[PDB]
RNA sequence: AGGGACUAUCGGUUUCAAGCCGAUGGAAUUUGAGGCAAUAACAGGUCUGUGAUGCCCUUAGACGUUCUGGGCCGCACGC
């Protein structure tokens, strides 16, 4: 039934979208992410035209965002980049609380636990790094031998003992799941055809997906621990998408997107509308997207300099 | 003190080699510019820069030295 269509966008950066983020506390309250050295504010007023106010640059760094995570509170938006970061933003105003420095190459992550403190962050020099929400370090993790792509938040309804679980990433091959207090130690995925360029997470504590430069997409469970649905895409997604509360999956497959859905087994609707004078090889393909916080709103995002958010509505 | 630019990023253009346009970012035609500048030389110039210097000449009516005065600034004109 449910006709999944493509509606007015928000077009603004000049470089190249490379995060998006769900807002995680108000999801109006866009918060955008970039190429060119900033982070366009975007609101939902919405109300067509611009489908809805592009309210505060935030500029730089000095290079290419990578990343921008939401707090769990939602107005203090977290950094990254090629030059070596983090520099944590104010949604609101334009300011670096606390320059995270230290790392030596290219940051590729960023993530916030349920409370918003034990912060984390991948690397190229092939770790990991903790910065309380200080420029300052619990550890300096190194299990991986590699460039670690991505690391999750998982949102726990067994409703969190305290020695807690996050999550990893892919040149090795494989992922690894580090409790966020002590680092320990906890299962891997084996298997794999090349780069995992990303992962996700359940929006309870109980469901991830990873993903592929080899085509299959590795689905999970961590609460099971156990390899699960193996599908096939051909390319590759470079940017995954539960949504939050339907089971859809979201993930932005070059050619498709593929809602696959992830119950029973199918395709329901890929989108690969619009489109103006290309050769190919001019997709301008993704390279991020989101599931409104609360969870319609797809905030599709596509390379070009044109965000394309989309929604699902009636038949 | 340091860092920082590599024609970089797609797009073309080609033996899809070495290369070459264009547009973005950029502070920024080899980044601009000089300076060092093999191989072999030329009988180019210079002993009128030398207490660097061969061989001739000069050696006190010296062509060595020095006080004066003018001389290289003299014009129908050629470059």
């Amino acid at each position: 039934n449910e006709v999944l269509v493509l509606r007015g966008t928000l077009e603004g950066h000049n470089g190249w979208v490379t995060s998006l983020a769900t807002s995680a506390g108000q999801p109006n309250l866009l918060l955008s992410a970039s190429r060119d050295k900033t982070l366009i504010s975007w609101k939902l007023t919405g109300d067509d035209q611009k489908f809805g106010v592009p309210v505060r640059s935030f500029k730089g760094h000095s290079h290419i965002v990578q990343d921008c995570t939401l707090t769990a509170d939602g107005a203090y938006a977290l950094s990254a980049s090629w030059d070596k970061t983090l520099r944590l933003w104010d949604v609101a105003t334009g300011e670096t609380y606390q320059r995270f420095v230290g790392h030596k190459s290219d940051v590729m992550s960023v993530d916030i636990d349920k409370k918003a403190s034990m912060i984390i962050s991948g690397s190229r020099d092939k770790t990991i790094k903790v910065w309380t929400i200080k420029g300052q370090c619990l550890a300096t993790l190194l299990g991986h031998n590699d460039w670690v792509s991505q690391v999750r938040v998982v949102p726990n309804e067994k409703a969190d003992d305290d020695s807690v679980t996050i999550i990893s990433a892919g040149n090795d091959k494989m992922v690894k799941a580090w409790n966020l207090n002590q680092f320990q130690i906890e299962a891997d995925f084996i298997g794999h055809n090349s780069n995992i360029n990303t992962l996700t997470a359940s929006p309870d504590g109980t469901l991830i997906a990873s993903a592929g430069k080899d085509g299959e997409i590795m689905l999970w469970n961590l609460a099971a621990k156990k390899a699960m649905y193996t599908l096939s895409a051909q390319d590759e997604v470079f940017s995954l998408a539960f949504s939050p509360n339907r089971y859809w999956l979201a993930a932005a497959t070059a050619t498709g997107i593929k809602v696959f859905s992830l119950d029973p087994q199918y395709l329901v609707d890929d989108l690969r509308p619009e489109f103006a004078g290309y050769s190919k090889a001019a997709e301008p393909h993704a390279v991020s997207l989101a599931w409104s916080a609360d969870g319609q709103t797809l905030f599709a995002g596509y390379t070009d300099n044109v965000i394309r958010v989309w929604q699902v509505m009636t038949a």
